[PDB]
């Protein structure tokens, strides 16, 4: 596994009056630790992860890690073929690794709904899963793939999936306990159980540290966000956006 180091990092989006997508980003994450990244819509959570992978070039500062990454996108995707083929996806088959992954990702119930189990063909002529089941497969695919560093721009966080709590506890927390990983998340339980948390807004880091430090350093912010996890993904992201937007020389009425 690996360590991730960011030091005074600034980047601009090359493709496609506000300029940099990410500004003065500073964090270290120890081997086997979890970073929870939370923040407003368009803060730059996906782009931070892009930058770690090499998809985005920094104009300032250093990025350090081993360079063996598995990335999960926030958009569920499915290749034509079996559920099993979608999780394995060109990677060497191991029955114990696969089983523990599909268990952690809460797919065992879904799979057993089918007569062919995980050998059911998904696609054009086959069957179509719910966006929720497709999210579980997508995370499983990214987690089954072996890596030093796991960038989870989780599809949950923009979905309301009944069994997400179980995914986070079993997969991200326990199955992946010895992996260095980064979870983009809109849930407060995830921030509480993380080793480190990062709050991003308009390209900037408005907080980096632990949940304890957050609760202590910014209590008014904390009390506004920490039953919050019972709200829908769309609603939680709104409240977060609304709250983060107060960090300015105005801050509107509602
Ligand atoms: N490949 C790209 N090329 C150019 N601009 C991009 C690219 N990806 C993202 N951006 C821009 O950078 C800004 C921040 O994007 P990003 O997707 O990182 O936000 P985010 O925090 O992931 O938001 P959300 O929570 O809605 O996913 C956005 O305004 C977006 O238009
Ligand atoms: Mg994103």
């Amino acid at each position: 596994t690996t360590e991730v180091v960011m030091e005074n990092v600034t980047a601009f989006w090359e493709e496609g009056l506000g300029t940099p997508v990410l500004k003065d980003i500073n964090f270290k994450i120890e081997r086997g630790q979890l970073l929870a990244v939370a923040g407003s819509t368009g803060a730059g959570k996906t782009s931070l992860l892009m930058m770690i992978m090499g998809e985005l070039e920094p104009s300032e500062g250093k990025i350090k890690h081993s360079g063996r990454i598995s990335f999960c996108s926030q958009f569920s995707w499915i290749m034509p073929g079996t559920i099993k083929e979608n999780i394995i996806f060109g990677v060497s088959y191991d029955e114990y690794r696969y089983r523990s992954v599909i268990k952690a990702c809460q797919l065992e119930e879904d799979i057993s709904k089918f007569a062919e189990k995980d050998n059911i063909v998904l696609g054009e002529g086959g069957i179509t899963l719910s966006e929720g089941q497709q999210a579980k497969i997508s995370l499983a695919r990214a987690v089954y793939k072996d890596a030093d560093l796991y960038l989870l721009d989780s599809p949950f966080g923009y979905l309301d999936v009944l069994t997400e709590k179980e995914i986070f506890e079993s997969c991200v927390c326990k199955l992946m306990a010895n992996k260095t990983r980064i979870l983009v998340t809109s849930k407060m339980e995830h921030l509480k159980k993380a080793d480190k948390i990062l709050i991003l807004h308009e390209g900037s880091s408005y907080f980096y540290g632990t949940f304890s430090e957050l609760q202590n350093l910014q209590p008014d912010f904390s009390s506004k966000l920490m039953s919050f996890d019972q709200f829908s993904a769309e609603r939680r992201n709104s409240i977060l956006t609304e709250t983060l937007r107060r960090f300015s020389l105005e801050g509107d009425a509602p």
